């Protein structure tokens, strides 16, 4: 029993956090088999509109310093791909664990290893919002940092943060060095775009509620989909397709509440409230558990 | 920018995590120098009043199937230590970090790595409540899961995972096997005691959302400490000391808002609430952060 903000164990990614200085700029590195991946931001200098590709002819291997604990990791090779830069070293990694660089969806969520000075300092759960930004923790010297999940001892890298921007949330990119959302690593007015609530993510932690013993928020009625829909726009919540309502399908028949019926609940919440209650602990509806985060955390008995 | 419940990063404890079967029984243990650590409720069997002296006397070390991912270890000596048991094996754990077993206050928060089949599953933040339970997310196969802080690559283990409470909640010892709480390993109608909110963390969470720019919630009152504790009874929060106001001092310092000017705020948020606002993402007053997290996490900017 119990439901909470779980990130996955990070041991396997804290064995790859480096430390990449160029001239007076330190920020994080990601080191697996023989690269260093951070951000290319490492470059800039005293910022408005940097070009890149200049910056980079400039250096030479010398100039980047890069350590691994109390060792110093010689640069043979330097390249830029997107917003990235890859640093070629001549020692490969011996903890490097089995890896894939994957593209997250808005929706999804990612454990944060958050680093500085190549040294991890903490790991939480965040969620890729609809618009693109990630509500991290972060402070200076925090970029390089990076987002992950993990699967049968496979890490999945999703995200390297690049940015803070003016609302305090967070900006990156893949580990391929493109940016989530319409964002650049150079000094603009850009800005956080509209956002939405992720409405499957609610369905799923309703059902994580249910699963945990919280019932107080069902009821006897069943919505349509065009009706429930009509709802969500609204309450700016994002719309629910049938695709939703089939991966909501196996918690749906563990608790026996159809997907349509947990619908009518939350359009009653959206309308009324809770009336000073509270689900799993929150006075308000949580969005950032996909419905793999609850079947991975909540107990499986029918 | 930005506030997260985050977690030590867990790879120091993770290369400690072993599997200790006896008979048809699986937990986790915890494996440090030639000793592994686990519940001693390994040993039962099919619960009511068990007499472990006993039930150990009975063991042999043969009994005893320890295993460290794909490697088995030969158990050698067996003893046991209040509600844990010792098993002394023939290897010393190579990846034992620098570690310490402490025990924590009600109002402490530590980080929690859940574990199965002596595999991590996942990292979370938990507080020891005012009564001695923490709200753990654990299923079956979780026992021996053990919670730590980590301060300058020392491990300070303080938590090993027992049981599960009917509401839920969750009860077990530190490393010397002592119970927090008034909780005993065996079947009965034990029951969480009644619980109060814990108001230092309460104060230091509205000074991360202050750091963070929430500011909704200030005032222009300050008011004395025994008219807040007042308040406090009424609204079943913790009473604040003095000690706990200079705890606050370096937070105080540093968005120069005084302790007993924030508890004026305290104050009107229980006895107003939020009139649909949020701090820091929540609808209520979150009390699982120290002043200790949130300097660990918050700028340091006065
Ligand atoms: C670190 O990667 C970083 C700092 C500041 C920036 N401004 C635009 C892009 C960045 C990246
Ligand atoms: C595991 O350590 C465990 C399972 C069930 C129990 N009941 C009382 C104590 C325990 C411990």
């Amino acid at each position: 029993s119990g439901f909470r903000k779980m990130a996955f164990p990070s041991g396997k990614v804290e064995g790859c956090m480096v430390q990449v200085t160029c001239g007076t700029t330190t920020l994080n590195g990601l080191w697996l088999d023989d690269v260093v991946y951070c951000p290319r931001h490492v470059i800039c200098t005293s910022m408005l509109n940097p070009n890149y590709e200049d910056l980079l002819i400039r250096k030479s291997n010398h100039n980047f310093l890069v350590q691994a604990g109390n060792v110093q990791l010689r640069v043979i090779g330097h390249s830029m791909q997107n917003c990235v830069l890859k640093l070629k070293v001549d020692t490969a990694n011996p903890k490097t664990p089995k890896y894939k660089f994957v593209r997250i969806q808005p929706g999804q969520t990612f454990s944060v290893l958050a680093c500085y000075n190549g040294s991890p300092s903490g790991v939480y759960q965040c969620a890729m919002r609809p618009n693109f930004t990630i509500k991290g923790s972060f402070l200076n010297g925090s970029c390089g940092s990076v987002g992950f999940n993990i699967d049968y001892d496979c890490v999945s890298f999703c995200y390297m943060h690049h940015m803070e921007l003016p609302t305090g949330v967070h900006a990156g990119t893949d580990l391929e060095g493109n940016f989530y959302g319409p964002f650049v690593d150079r000094q603009t007015a850009q800005a956080a775009g509209t956002d939405t609530t992720i409405t499957v993510n609610v369905l799923a932690w309703l059902y994580a509620a249910v699963i945990n013993g919280d019932r107080w928020f069902l009821n006897r009625f069943t919505t349509t989909l065009n009706d429930f829909n009509l709802v969500a726009m609204k309450y700016n919540y994002e719309p629910l397709t049938q695709d939703h309502v089939d991966i909501l399908g196996p918690l749906s028949a563990q608790t026996g509440i159809a997907v349509l019926d947990m619908c009518a609940s939350l359009k009653e919440l959206l309308q009324n409230g809770m009336n000073g209650r509270t689900i799993l602990g929150s006075a308000l509806l949580e969005d950032e558990f996909t419905p793999f985060d609850v079947v991975r955390q909540c107990s499986g008995v029918t």
